[PDB]
């Protein structure tokens, strides 16, 4: 019993964290096989990285793996990200593959400083493409990921913070998630929404917890559901949404379409000075695979 | 920028997590060296432990590291651990101590199931000598621990689940946090507290990522800070207290007890619907080191 924020074991991307540098510029690069993965902007000197690209050469890229030097013998890029080919392969590449994450889903952030890993936290893509992140000066190409028995899925790099203080950054192909770009422009977070789904998964979690106040007689429509939910800034309820649901339904007995009316009253309500699993707030950073994982058993090696 | 409920880096203490059995029972063991720490209660068959260790062989104990096999070739009781000599030094053992910590000080937890790491979070030590965990059967023998540069202070290793579902468990001497025992018994947790000193270094922690709100133009003695946060179940926060958030106090110029100010009335008034660090709720799981940790860069490794 219990509920925690809780973050996959990180020791498998530990071993795949290596520090690049090129000119003035150190960041934290991911090593697998005989690449190193990092951000695009440690290419020196508004930019056109083609541009700069070719004007380097590979002993341009100092790459530390712990106290060992490696040797860059090729590099090339692929959109936001530079992958340098080094001449060793890591023995410690975990088995793993690039995936990227829908908005709702959540990962673990291995914070990296100088390919020093410092913190290992869980979060979520919010729904405007953005991650409310830890993240100071030289975190640029910390690494997200999640664990499936022994493989690492590598979901997000980091490249850049927001105005606001969010995050962003791309998956492990170099595509950004949401609209942003690597280079000095005005932009900002498009407005957020509270992943509706999510919320419904940790109330169940509160439930199997034994925190069952919230619950209530009523229910309610998908439909009716949905459009208090959108007054309040909630993502919509689909019936994909619902069935994902099914299982925590299930073992607890209580309807999805029962824990809806349950939210809805909340949204309506407040909380009224009571908490749910140790929160004042609705928390949408859990999945219903995060709540039933932290609620069955499954581990990860 | 941003805050993170961060835990330290976990591959150091993955591969030190390895499987004991004896028994019908399996639980989780710590393989430092050539032993091999574990709960005692994994002894076979109201108990007395001297007996029935005496009444035990090394060949009882199948100790699974991975898909080796691990031998016992020695066994011995330190109050509630056992230590299981094997016959091998287990090569990823990391620098590493056996500390104590005191109620209010964090620690990372490596959840596990059968020597197979599930999860990582961080916690604290509640006042009352319980942890606020998340733990499914099996978990026993999970270990937690904090990360200083390169050592593993081991400091709590998990026993068991009291009736209000937070967690109790030992030092890795085996002396129990708190006045519990591994031995079915009425046992409680004794009423908690908040960790006022905790409280004050989130604050901080709010100020320093712009969260400005809740500040204010008064101020406050000590003494009639303690008068207010006695009567709302704080701890008291005593003179090293204020010299340990002295260099948070520097970073953000706001004085200790201004500070204080803000926490007497948000302590008085709630916070009206307005949140901090993504909260609703006054956060007592972050030390004076976490805050600076996240908010100056320091790694590990």
């Amino acid at each position: 019993s219990g509920f925690r924020k809780m973050a996959f074991p990180s020791g498998k991307v530990e071993g795949c964290m290596v520090q690049v540098t090129c000119g003035t510029t150190t960041l934290n690069g991911l090593w697998l096989d005989d690449v190193v993965y990092c951000p695009r902007h440690v290419i020196c000197t508004n930019p056109n990285y083609e541009d700069l690209l070719i004007r380097k050469s590979n002993h341009n890229f100092l790459v530390q793996a712990g106290n060992v030097q490696l040797r860059v013998i090729g590099h090339s890029m692929q959109n936001c990200v530079l992958k340098l080919k080094v001449d060793t392969a890591n023995p410690k590449t975990p088995k793993y593959k690039f995936v990227r994450i829908q908005p709702g889903q959540t990962f673990s952030v291995l914070a990296c400083y100088n390919g020093s890993p410092s913190g290992v936290y869980q979060c979520a893509m919010r729904p405007n493409f953005t991650i409310k992140g830890s993240f100071l000066n030289g975190s640029c190409g910390s690494v997200g990921f999640n664990i499936d028995y022994d493989c690492v899925s590598f979901c997000y790099m980091h490249h850049m913070e927001l105005p606001t203080g969010v995050h962003a950054g791309t998956d492990l192909e170099g595509n950004f998630y949401g609209p942003f770009v690597d280079r000095q422009t005005a932009q900002a977070a498009g407005t957020d929404t509270t992943i509706t789904v999510n919320v419904l998964a940790w109330l169940y979690a509160a439930v199997i917890n034994g925190d069952r106040w919230f619950l209530n007689r009523f229910t309610t429509t998908l439909n009716d559901f949905n459009l208090v939910a959108m007054k309040y800034n909630y993502e919509p309820l689909t019936q994909d949404h619902v069935d994902i649901l099914g299982p925590l339904s299930a073992q607890t007995g209580i309807a999805v379409l029962d824990m809806c009316a349950s939210l809805k009253e909340l949204l309506q309500n407040g909380m009224n000075g009571r908490t749910i699993l140790g929160s004042a707030l609705l928390e949408d950073e859990f999945t219903p695979f995060d709540v039933v994982r932290q609620c069955s058993g499954v581990t990860f090696q």
